[PDB]
């Protein structure tokens, strides 16, 4: 300490020991004259607060710790965004599905399916963990109709759906069938559900993990799930509720009349329903099979083999809205050395880091009444959402809303990075810039802050 | 250390290394004497806790640290607000917006419509992210009342509102309208809704960040948007449900039937609705484009051409009722050091600062079950609010509320600033003062508490 | 201090004093090149930030610490997960139970009950505290139907049910039956509700919290609880609502006709109500005793003999849906030296220990108006869930949804280890390992990230 | 530093400065050969870490710090409970009151009421801030059906209620009565209602808190709240609605027909009701007086004198279902210097403490909707819970749920005690205990967990 304190400024005077220098973005001098053309997440600042200079003037001026000893200052930030759930950029706008784009009678009397991957764009927002998948199912269908219907394709053949319901709970073991006529509607866990030569690929989007569904070895580069992959777990087909009901015409110890009343002329049972009001196809297999062409991934990976199915090479997990707690990375060039291994240059893409931090974005969950209220309003008919365009489809439908939905939610964050080495001649103009795991600006950033305390650590 | 311990008073005896100096507003003796005419933002008070001196009095004697070493004090701060949501200061009870405000056949035969732009305020108070909103939409009519109307101004051409919906959802690729024949009310992020002639700018205004419309590039003085901005993305009109219904008088693997039942003497469906009950003009382009003449910004931002649109300049982002997380800055010019370049002067809005510290405001987010509740209560008609004044309108309807509702909420902030550098004879009077970004006091503060724990740090 | 600092590394240059090494997954040129094959919870990382290097090649440089000092490094990490709630690998998403698989009227005129363990499986998801509880239920149910049913096996008798209500409430001392004739359902913690000849085990499971029916003593490997064990607290009989109600026909201080209103020819009270509409049987003891055969956990820990019955060797606990807070464990064996008694190795389940933290997961609760609103949907007919298969039963019915659900909720974890030891010269390559309690790396690991801060401890 | 860091261990080589020693339970060779017995409050750990040797064997084995140094190491811990609201051992399932118990016509004419004090207990378990109530009122009948009505006494006298409302808000200054003839329903803080001749005592019972009536000096053994204490603030009577209604057969500035429109013949009005409905007493006083025998604690403590009545040695607080914040130690006799004044010993309940810390528990609220719900279902009479035993009484009512409810909740709470000296021959096995307020095991402990960060103190 003794003559290796004195912090030194133009003529203002000997400053003895830690002090402090202000990196902020919202000083209004500054604003007008420097960093005109930048954004939030890569400006500059003045450092110098002296009411008297020119912004230009003081980028000449100069803090200067002292010269004899290895400074350091304790680096605390203040960041806050508001980036949205899906959005172009964080890839959560955009995802690859296989789908059918025509049918028509072959040349001869066989028939022709072609199939494509086309890649559909959600409108950029803040969503739901639900209303995010109604978003995508709707994708789907805006581009069937675009396309696909105007070309032999019935809604009772479109290729992919994203629903969240467990397509075999009424499922009797030995009917074969979902008894009870419907698939019950309560939410377990979003899926895929697809249809025969189609699928969908999340290769390029962070909406896989939104729907929970993560490969169970990561690092490969690429995400397609096809029809094939989901193997065993087609969904049961739904039992005609009508056709058995219409039907039916032509020890002892309390337990006597219990054990008689339990207990050629075949009945209705054995058929399973085919269609539904406005007759949609269920395409079943075959004109016996219980089951249907319909797969879920849900199913196979929860109820066919654990050693072969998805089960095997995938991974069911929790959903997360935000789609994946990625990190930011803080670098003050022109303000501090240059962390162990880092190369010091001036493409700001390049810069050195000296600290990291997650990005600002948390989930709040909250508890779902509308989970029900919406089964006694579609049971009493009345029109329909761009969401719900086949009402009378047990499949097509619309999937039950979760209790308990997230939301991204949006946080400041007062972090604090360790206590850095720095320059003893810190310029008057110090440029600030906040990165992401690619390195890259971050566009939704609307306030960064930096505070730092320089303080002698050795001598020279 | 040594005998650079020392911390001194008059006769009161030697306290050896750190001890406690309190900075308080709350003081009975100090209010009624000192800062009668003072706030809580700016006050003074008598650091010497012995009750036998005046206050006065008091402002002579001083602590004395030890006069051979440099000190330092930890100043640990208890900051507690009340800010509200909206409020002329923050700026977020105003906002300019251009509307129509004469309409008069010209002296020929041709017509004069003469717009302007107008500053509407909002009554002060903590409001929701919707509410808010509406708010603003009545401020617009309001001002419709005191001029528009009453200069041959029809509702039918209200040029500016602020909605919520995605006005393109039920839209068919083909007939270019919205099918369903009404604008499917779900929420997805604040937009504007503009007309011919008119918009919006908010140059003056936090509330742009309520609404979640970020300019790219923020350091740019200025934020008007206009209707020649949205460009291509108008909304499109509604399908005539009733003319469409009221006509209609003059491979084979169960896929037989599904591709038959599917599939001069022209429908209604051309019909694009033009009015509603009461007769209301949807202001539609010609009386042949599906595209009415109002423009919105969601739409815009999302749908038109990315490069040139207003996807381009804007940025489209998460609402935040606090209208921005601001930053207020503590001085103790009376007590501490002047941090490395500040100036010292008497000036009190440019006091040196010791430390910064958000201003205490979050945003609780809640559930919203009222938000179809609504929608079964106006569907079975009765009375209306000063905000659906146009209940049969599709259009000037009100914005549906969106699920997850967020609330500027004040909360006590027990921040800690730094250990910071102070001079070695504190006045019995200190001198306490909280600014904000610009440079003022803040009305908004109910509570400033500060403890300076001061401790040697080297010597002279 | 003085000659001890020096952090070199190749020709880049001298560092004094504590700096920062990154130890990051989503670094780019690493995945692809080294950690392919494995995962977030088990990867490799290049420390050297140098942008000019092959990864290959800068595993071969290396971070020099000063070797005239014994270094040490603050090692903070930020970790975050999404395991669900139930799955294969934190054993909740199996349970033995033992249930009645077989009833034949044996040879003679006597008759034959067999019973057997099975283990049930539930379709990996994360869910409610309740909902938990019914997917268990129903996976007894399942079982009945795949074999129960067909061989003899009555609902009537279906040996183990998990329900949520204290069956004892109306229970009225004297008639020594629950007199409104309905055991009330109100929640009041999971229980285990068995039959005679049969029980529960959770051995391997942590399902068992989840219920929160602790053992008292913990560390003895095995947890069975059967019929025999219940003792005294069998649920009391309901009494016959109509065979009462259908019967009878054959001081003085306002306190006088009080006393005399309130005041062979008997009446139809101790008629205990047999079976249910679709005659259940309910398993009386005797034709006489107003006790069924259905034994209750809750009642027998709260009601039945404390120093002997199940109250004395269990403990009535708090649910958690989470299961058990368990940890997991930190390893950096590349890169810190190897903790006091810890073995140096190379075996990835027995690496050293430098960090311990809990597995980022908490239970959220919300408030449950779902509670009633399904008492007035099922008192209004209507079709049923695969939860409530026995709506007529007071038994089997479908426990009461208590207020107040919790859920499973992943969250990133700020963690920060504290300062620790570590070698001088750091590999270019480093290994991070999170390993769980029983040591094994953890599917559910989305992110892990570490920042070390080097600094001098002392002198060699 | 120089000679004095060495931390050894058996020829597993030196270590420099602080490390790491674990204190673990879930360690599974540690489990079964020597905490079999114990429980997570009170166990045992080998701290050894060294794969190679049997738990006894490293329980030989020592880590050695530095003899020529005094050490000291930072102590951070992880505890994880799940004890319930109400339960026997923090004594919150059992409470005196003192009720009416035998109703006979005396010897001569005269009458005979003989009162006892009996305790009640509550079925374990973990509830809300009112369901405990209400378990309370019930265990209050519950017992008046074994006992009471079987001997002469009539609902019409139960003596103790808790209730939450406050009895006199319709009240009328001049009728002398609580005019609209129901007293309000809404609830202000939970209250106790007594009777003539009888009282409650919580003497032994931290149910009061859970009340919220605590005792305004409460260092004095012993809470008895009795009728007589109750003075003054009896519950006044509701007035007769339909006498009242079945009776009446036989300046000038607007302000003219206001002031004769709200201006031998007696009315209706002095009828105060006398009993509900299947006829029950409300025991009035007088056949004259306006107020019922029943007496209110909150209506004394805010209406009657408060510098006699209850309003003066009580407390009128916040309820708190956790009953209150206890706090328990930690203690690792085996390898830490027992703090300045404690004795050392072997005595489990005795052990030196080394941390304190909040037991784990909080309580959280939630909205209460279901508030009103209920007021729209009696109205529209069906069944009744064993809570509304006396729907038409308007006090044996059931008191009205709060909105707004609290329930107590675990949750993990990482803790961290300071740095305290330890010996410099730690153990191969250390023993763990956390103990409470009264010192004793706490059988509701999930998880302990330890981590020790020795370093060097001073020089010896
Ligand atoms: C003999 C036919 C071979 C076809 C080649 C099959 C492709 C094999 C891929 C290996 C992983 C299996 N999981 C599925 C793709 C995962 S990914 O998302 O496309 O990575
Ligand atoms: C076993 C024969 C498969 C050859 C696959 C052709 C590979 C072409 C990949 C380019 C994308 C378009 N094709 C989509 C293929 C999807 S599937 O997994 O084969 O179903
Ligand atoms: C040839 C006609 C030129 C008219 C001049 C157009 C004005 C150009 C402004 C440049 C930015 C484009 N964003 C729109 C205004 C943004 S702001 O809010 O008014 O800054
Ligand atoms: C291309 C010709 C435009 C000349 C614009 C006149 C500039 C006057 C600005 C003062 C404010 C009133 N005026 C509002 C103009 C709004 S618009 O963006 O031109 O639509
Ligand atoms: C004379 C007949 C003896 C049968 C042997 C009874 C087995 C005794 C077990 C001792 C504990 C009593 N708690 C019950 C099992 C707990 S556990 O979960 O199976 O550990
Ligand atoms: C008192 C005689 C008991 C002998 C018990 C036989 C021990 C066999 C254990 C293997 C599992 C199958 N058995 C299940 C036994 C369950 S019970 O606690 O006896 O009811
Ligand atoms: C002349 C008759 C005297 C009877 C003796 C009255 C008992 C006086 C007790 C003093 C405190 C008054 N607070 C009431 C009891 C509080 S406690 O809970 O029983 O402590
Ligand atoms: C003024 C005469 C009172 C004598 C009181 C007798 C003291 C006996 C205490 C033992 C408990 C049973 N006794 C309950 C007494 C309750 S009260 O406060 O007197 O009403």
């Amino acid at each position: 300490t003794g003559g290796r304190n004195s912090i030194r400024y133009s003529e203002l005077a000997p400053l003895f020991d830690t002090t402090r220098v202000y990196l902020v973005d919202n000083k209004s001098t500054d604003v007008a004259s420097l960093n005109y053309q930048n954004d939030h997440s890569n400006f500059l600042t003045t450092v110098i607060q002296n009411n008297d200079y020119s912004p230009g003037e003081a980028s000449t001026q100069t803090i200067n710790l002292d010269d004899r000893s290895h400074w350091g200052g304790d680096l605390k930030t203040i960041l806050h965004t508001n980036m949205p759930n899906v959005n172009e950029f964080m890839f959560t706008n955009k995802f690859k599905a296989r789908v059918m784009v025509s049918r028509s009678l072959t040349k001869d009397k066989q028939v022709e399916l072609k199939y494509e991957w086309v890649e559909f764009t959600l409108p950029e927002g803040n969503y739901s963990e639900t209303m995010t998948i109604d978003l995508m199912n709707n994708a789907i269908v805006e581009h069937y109709l675009k396309v696909g219907r105007q070309n032999g394709v019935l809604e009772s053949d479109i290729g992919v759906k994203f629903d969240t319901r467990n397509f075999r709970l009424g499922f009797d073991p030995v009917t074969g069938l979902v008894m009870p006529g419907v698939y019950t509607n309560e939410a377990f866990h979003p899926d895929i559900i697809l249809l025969p030569g189609c699928g969908v690929d999340f290769t390029h989007s962070r909406l896989s993990n939104l729907l929970g569904i993560r490969k169970r070895q990561p690092f490969q580069e690429g995400f397609r799930i096809t029809y094939d992959d989901l193997e065993g777990g087609n969904i049961p087909a739904l039992l005609d509720v009508d056709a058995y009901q219409a039907s039916l015409k032509d020890f002892a110890t309390r337990a006597e009349e219990k054990r008689a009343e339990a207990e050629p002329q075949k009945k209705p049972v054995i058929k399973p329903l085919t269609e539904d009001s406005k007759k949609r196809s269920y395409n079943l297999i075959s004109n016996d099979s219980t089951f249907t062409q319909y797969r879920s991934w849900y199913l196979a990976y929860n109820y066919g083999d654990p050693q072969t199915g998805i089960r095997s090479w995938t991974l069911l997990c929790t959903p997360d809205v935000t789609c994946g707690s990625e990190q930011v990375y803080w670098s003050l060039p022109d303000m501090m050395q240059d962390p162990v291994t880092f190369r010091s240059t001036s493409q700001i893409s390049n810069f050195p880091v000296v600290g990291a931090e997650l990005l600002p974005v948390h989930s709040k969950s909250f508890y779902n009444d509308q989970a029900v209220y919406s089964q006694l309003i579609r049971q009493f008919t009345s029109l329909t959402h761009v969401f719900n365009r086949f009402p009378e489809n047990q499949i097509l439908a619309r999937p039950p809303a979760p209790t308990i939905t997230t939301v991204s939610e949006n946080v400041p964050a007062l972090t604090d990075h360790g206590t850095l080495p720095l320059r003893n001649s810190i310029g008057g103009v110090q440029r600030v810039t906040i990165t992401d795991a690619r390195r890259r600006t971050c566009p939704y950033v609307y306030k960064a802050l930096g505070i730092v305390s320089p303080r002698v650590l050795s001598s020279r």
